[PDB]
């Protein structure tokens, strides 16, 4: 409800148990791999090569299995 | 006027009373599904496959029944 | 001039005055109806199904008729 | 080099004089008229119709005549 | 680095020397003149007409000839 | 908490890692990474140009980087 305290611990059981995520963008662009680490503002995202990913640059995430807290 | 003393109460009634929404992105790709929590960053929507919204990326949120404030 | 105060005088006039509207969004899609109320973050404006619009995604706003501020 | 101390002059400046502008959204739109108005997020744009302009949806402004 | 401690050298050298920069827009325009002045949120980017220009509308700076600091 | 983007950018800058850079509208910028700031980034090449955080939306590195 205010500050990050879902985004932060959804981001990092999405990191903790290595679940494949889809990232979308806003230009569309969508990308696929594993949430290495964030901080704030970035993302690193894990495949084949590894892409950091400004959150600013970020529609949606969608991981591929269910997940909770 | 003051703060989120809107965004707050309107989209706690539609996570309490689970409505459908449909929630706009700037980019013009449309999200359906229920709003299952919310902080200052990001959405939870919940669908049959359930993603995390960046609000920056939202245009409008569209309700499927009428809301009282 | 200072902070938000031209911009809550201007929204909250065309919300006690029940003025028609056209919100123009930055994607270049045109919303339209009377501003119900508002904060800091959004803009709830009512017609046909009501919505919740953030202002983030906005760039103009047009009265349908003239205002003193 | 910093707050608004350019934007502040420089948009205070035009409404004084009411010089017409053309105000250039990023997503390549064109609005036009004179600066009534401003604060920290929005320009009051009068015309025919006036508007209010978010200031973060504006890529440039862009006076008829110099200004000083 | 800290804060705005390479932009603001930067552009203010770029003022300074008079290098006549292109200005690309996320919007993918090329605005190419000279740098008067800037301040925290804006450029001001003189030509035949002088005009502002939003900064957080910009994507990158191009310089005419190569700089130092 | 910039606890991994000041670092990462950082040891690409450091060891001079050629990098792809795509900006926000889907144009790719392309060269190495001579500083940053808060706000922007030198990307060098054969055109020097500043890029502001914002326009980015993935920095894509050559090869593999590990941050310490
Ligand atoms: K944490
Ligand atoms: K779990
Ligand atoms: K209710
Ligand atoms: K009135
Ligand atoms: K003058
Ligand atoms: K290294
Ligand atoms: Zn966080
Ligand atoms: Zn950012
Ligand atoms: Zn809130
Ligand atoms: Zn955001
Ligand atoms: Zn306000
Ligand atoms: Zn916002
Ligand atoms: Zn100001
Ligand atoms: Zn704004
Ligand atoms: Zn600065
Ligand atoms: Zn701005
Ligand atoms: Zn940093
Ligand atoms: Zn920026």
């Amino acid at each position: 409800s205010k500050g990050h305290s879902l985004a932060d611990p959804y981001l990092n059981t999405l990191r903790k148990e290595r679940v494949p995520v889809s990232i979308y963008l806003v230009n569309g662009i969508k990308l696929q791999g594993q949430i290495e680490s964030f901080d704030q503002f970035v993302i690193l995202l894990k495949n084949t090569v590894s892409q950091m990913v400004y959150k600013h640059a970020i529609s949606t995430v969608v991981p591929s299995r269910p997940v909770r807290l």
